[PDB]
């Protein structure tokens, strides 16, 4: 199919208990590699990749579609129902916690739990909020990005992924930045990194379980209770003793058996 090509869909399994794996920026839907082996078994599980990432064919970065996030919700919701999915866990990475939060405002009969991993409803600081980022050094972030992009993943890719600068991670994280096309890139890192989220929390209706490390470079653990104070739905907070906003990938040993006790067990 169409849409299922364009965005690498991979279902692994069938039957009714299904989840579905969205991923952040910067990486694919090879950063669910440690948390897939062990959710096979219980559910149909289904991967696909966010248009613009380096997978995806830029031909279809549509850049008026993707100004809002709203752009990648529409995305997700076709996807289910082109698999004629009527429910699901939606574990959503970074961005993608957004996306599967806006989803479930238009279709929340489509999900029945969101997983939010290193989620952020809003980035930029204002003087009755954290969320980790000045504007100034938003700034001089995307001037990076667009000086030489090479070197910005080079430089980016340690801090994102945390731990050793040299582990397996963060060059798996380099390449998969890298791989976007630069203008992509930019364009995507400045609509994600302006956002915000958080006057729409109130009205969330689905349960979310609100999961990150308690050190990560773009999402303050003050954050994380901001979320779970102002969403209007049931919701749990649990911060891992990990380090990276891609600890699935890069501490799977901490970080794994904490994201299936949220998926397996409700609120």
């Amino acid at each position: 199919g169409v849409v299922e090509e364009a965005h690498n869909v991979k279902v692994i399994g069938s039957g009714e208990a299904t989840i579905v794996l969205g991923h952040g920026f910067g990486t694919d839907q090879s950063v669910w590699k440690h948390l897939v082996p062990h959710l096979v078994d219980d559910y149909r599980v289904v991967l696909y990749d966010n248009m613009g990432a380096g997978t995806t064919n830029p031909d279809y970065f549509d850049f008026d579609r993707y100004s809002n996030l709203e752009g990648y919700s529409f995305d997700l919701i076709a996807i289910l129902e082109d698999l004629k999915i009527e429910s699901c866990i939606f574990v959503g990475h970074s961005v993608s916690a957004m996306i599967g939060v806006l989803a479930s405002l238009n279709r929340p009969d489509l999900f029945s739990k969101i997983v939010m991993i290193s989620a952020s409803p809003r980035y930029v600081n204002d003087v009755d909020y954290q969320g980790g980022f000045e504007q100034e050094d938003l700034n001089q972030l995307f001037e990076a990005i667009r000086s030489n992009y090479k070197a910005w993943c080079l430089g980016f890719a340690p801090l994102a992924v945390g731990g050793d600068m040299d582990s397996i991670a963060v060059q798996e994280f380099s390449r998969t930045l890298f791989n976007m096309r630069p203008d992509i890139a930019l364009s995507v890192g400045q609509t994600i990194f302006q956002s915000d989220m958080r006057q729409i929390l109130p009205f969330v209706t689905v349960p979310c379980h609100i999961l990150q490390s308690v050190k990560d470079l773009a999402v303050p653990v003050v954050v994380s209770e901001y979320l779970h104070a102002n969403l209007g739905c049931e919701s749990v907070v649990e911060v891992i003793p990990s380090d990276g906003h891609l600890p699935q990938l890069s501490s799977p040993d901490s970080v794994i058996p904490v994201i299936l006790r949220h998926i397996r067990n409700d609120i």
